[PDB]
């Protein structure tokens, strides 16, 4: 399924997201200065399962969940230099049941261990001056499909 | 190459469309009531090297080419009834050196001689009440990429 | 990188199969009259690193390791029943560091965790009667490859 | 759909090979020392549709047809050299309706016009000293599939 996620906006998806379930989501362009940079999955609820806060500026990526009326959680992070490749960077999601993978251009994954227990409903996308196009493609996946050779 | 092409705008190409790269189109949506939609693949000149009129109320595609302060040429066209597929109707246009091959959701092939022998530097998308999401998805290849098996 | 995998028989890897490593088995047949079929994924010392005994007979497939001339460990299991797609049934191993992913063609994956810390030089197929064909072809990546639209 | 094709043998198609489908032949290994490898399209009277004889030794690759018990015909010539990729070379044909379109890992396509009006049933792969592995694997496609962004 093809989604156009557009910046501080969100696209509900058609199927909940969840385990086996694969989001492609990829930029038409790449703003070397832009700022901070927000990708949310959110449940029905509109809690937040999985929180990316891409930060040049602070040169990180930090990963988070919270519920609604929550606060933040403890914050997993990794360094922001060499993950996007421009023109047409990219960031892949993956739900394994008891963790998210996450995959940018560059790099080895990212793993994340699932914090509230909810599939996703709908996907959000924030920033003020983004890193990223407006919008962004999105492909959700059910499943991993069939892949090419190479 | 990705890009977001919007409605009655156009996208200008990273490098010419020429033998062998292959357009691959896709919209988020369908517009059942929607009216008369066009794409061009046109050449830095702005002759219209291919144009592609799709129209639901007429219930046909129209294929033609046209220089850019130049006439229409003799039309080619096909059944509109059975082509795309909802909700991510697609749009796959191959150059084949003599000709282009255009690929919908359904149905066979539709090859159409090349009439300006020139290259494409932009693809532009019009629409007063588009069949389409805005933007669609293009993504553009400068040759056939290695196939899934399925 | 391809492989042909013949039965009864192995193919040594041109890169260690580790961390973001993906493995594509296809078979060109369903024997659905075959035996018990196994695929293990052997260290360059030759210790079993992930042992996957498919076994028809007794409805079920089995996960385990062990050491070259050492003794297996506890049992992973799962249902052999509506896993497998004819005529053209894959298995997909993927090397998440920690631990692999198997996914067959219905169902959900299995997740198994690493019990031997090496990576994988060769890749072992044996059986009397096999369920697949001989050989079987193994597409190996360095990394996840860039997804199609489905 | 997979099939195994192993050298001096063939495959029958499940389906006939007709407008729109498309066989991409892959090669485990390159022998560049080999000699000369060929590839015929045969239809079920075995009349030869498609012949490509990969020549190494004379620098060329031709394609020609011939019936069953007839001659062949004029022949259609390319350059030989860098047309394949080692270690695991490859060989797309896709039909055309009116014209095979056959591509090689480097270089333009090369279009051949069709001879003889019937569609293929088997694919025959022949050689002395292969220039490919034995079998090489060929999945057959019904019309071409959703394509991965690279
Ligand atoms: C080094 C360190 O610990 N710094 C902390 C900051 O990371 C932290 O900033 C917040 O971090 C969370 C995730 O951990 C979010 O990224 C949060 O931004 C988001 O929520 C905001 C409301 O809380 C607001 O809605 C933003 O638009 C949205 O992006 C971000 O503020 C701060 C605050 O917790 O503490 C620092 O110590
Ligand atoms: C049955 C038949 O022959 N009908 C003819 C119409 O198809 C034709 O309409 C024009 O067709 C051309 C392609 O053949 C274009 O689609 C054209 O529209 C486009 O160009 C316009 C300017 O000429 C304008 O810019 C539109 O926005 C753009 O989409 C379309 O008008 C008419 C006119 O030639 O004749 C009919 O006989
Ligand atoms: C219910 C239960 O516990 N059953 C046990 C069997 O599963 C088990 O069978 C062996 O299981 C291992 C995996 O745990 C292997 O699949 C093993 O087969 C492989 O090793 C054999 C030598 O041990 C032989 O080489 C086979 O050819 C090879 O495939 C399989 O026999 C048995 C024995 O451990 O115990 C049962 O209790
Ligand atoms: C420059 C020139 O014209 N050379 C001609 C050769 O190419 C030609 O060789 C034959 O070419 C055909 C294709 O046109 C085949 O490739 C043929 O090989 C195949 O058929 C053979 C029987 O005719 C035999 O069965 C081979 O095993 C099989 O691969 C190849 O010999 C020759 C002969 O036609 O004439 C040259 O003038």
């Amino acid at each position: 399924m093809l989604y156009h996620l557009f910046v501080n906006n969100q696209v509900k998806l058609q199927n909940d997201f969840k385990p086996e379930s694969v989001a492609a989501i990829r930029s038409s362009a790449f703003n070397s200065k832009g700022g901070t940079t927000v990708f949310n999955f959110l449940s029905a609820g509109e809690n937040i399962l999985l929180h990316i806060s891409i930060r040049p500026g602070e040169n990180v990526i930090v990963f988070n969940s919270r519920l609604k009326n929550g606060a933040w959680g403890p914050e997993e992070r990794i360094p922001y230099a060499e993950k996007f490749r421009p023109p047409n960077p990219s960031i892949t999601v993956i739900d394994h049941g008891d963790r998210f993978q996450i995959r940018f251009d560059y790099g080895t994954s990212i793993y994340y261990n699932k914090r509230i227990k909810e599939n996703a409903a709908a996907i959000a996308y924030n920033a003020e001056n983004s890193l990223f196009s407006s919008p962004v493609t999105v492909d959700v996946h059910g499943l991993l499909p069939p892949l090419p050779p190479a």
